[PDB]
């Protein structure tokens, strides 16, 4: 990468209509408390409602922006309930490219790190003066923050212990 | 909507799917809010579902348009089945391939 640059382009507190802090897992624990993945907001119900999301976000940026959301598989109806009321969920993302729609995948699984549920993310570039459109009524893992990249060339990945 | 490769040789069909932006636009266009298309062929196994998220304008448009397409051998049928968004097929392509090229990029 030539240039990367971590921003803000939707504020953990600006989500006024569900629980931004509740998203948290003893998986990713971090200072013998519970956490989670900084970057990315696990969104649940606030007094037992997730009202349908609604959320676009413009590249004002000179450069490209890599993007990061991610769904949540939960484990069984009892805990989608739980988690985000509705029982039937989506989420869609829109771009001039993108043209996606998530679905929930329940099935019971092997825990890992204690957890049965699973957390499966996606990405995209998302142009300057390009927007993203985010609508959710569950299971949305939301951006906090997004990556600005100039890629003027390629090479790989290397293992090394060094 | 079926049809029946009569021809002698393979037969390239393509077809496609409308993404439209809303609830809104779904009804207006196609009336049945929940709709799909089914493709069959002695190979063939595909049910599309229209997908609505809300997205950027390309040449004026924030619909999408998804084309697909398969090789329908000589004697086979294809099967169309569609309670919406579809974009059918009135031409298709005849084809016999003998040999494999790639395509060159040039200005000339
Ligand atoms: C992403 O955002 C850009 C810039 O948006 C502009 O600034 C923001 C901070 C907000 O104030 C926006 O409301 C504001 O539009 C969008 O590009 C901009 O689009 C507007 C029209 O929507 C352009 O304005 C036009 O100006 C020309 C003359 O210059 C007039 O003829 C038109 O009638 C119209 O007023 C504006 O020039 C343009 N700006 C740039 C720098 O491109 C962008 O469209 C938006 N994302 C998407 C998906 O559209
Ligand atoms: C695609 O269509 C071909 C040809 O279809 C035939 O001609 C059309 C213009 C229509 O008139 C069709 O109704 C007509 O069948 C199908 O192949 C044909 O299948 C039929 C049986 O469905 C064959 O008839 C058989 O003939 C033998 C003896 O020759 C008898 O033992 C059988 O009882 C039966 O009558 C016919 O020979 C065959 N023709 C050719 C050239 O293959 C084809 O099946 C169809 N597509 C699919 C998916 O089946
Ligand atoms: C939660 O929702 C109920 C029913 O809609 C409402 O009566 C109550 O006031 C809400 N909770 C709080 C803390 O206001």
């Amino acid at each position: 990468i030539n240039h990367f640059e971590k921003i803000q382009i939707i504020p953990k507190s600006s989500w006024s209509s569900h629980e931004a802090s509740l998203g948290v897992s003893s998986a990713c624990p971090y200072q013998g408390k519970s956490s989670f993945f900084r970057n990315v907001v696990w969104l649940i119900k606030k007094n037992s409602t997730y009202p349908t999301i609604k959320r676009s976000y413009n590249n004002t940026n000179q450069e490209d922006l890599l993007v990061l959301w991610g769904i949540h598989h939960p484990n069984d109806a009892a805990e989608q309930t739980k988690l985000y009321q509705n029982p039937t969920t989506y989420i869609s993302v829109g771009t001039s490219t993108l043209n996606q729609r998530l679905v929930p995948r329940i099935a019971t699984r092997s825990k890992v790190n204690g957890q049965s549920g699973r957390m499966e993310f996606f990405w995209t570039i998302l142009k300057p003066n390009d927007a993203i459109n985010f609508e959710s009524n569950g299971n949305f893992i939301a951006p906090e923050y997004a990556y600005k990249i100039v890629k003027k060339g390629d090479s790989t990945i290397m293992k090394s212990e060094l």
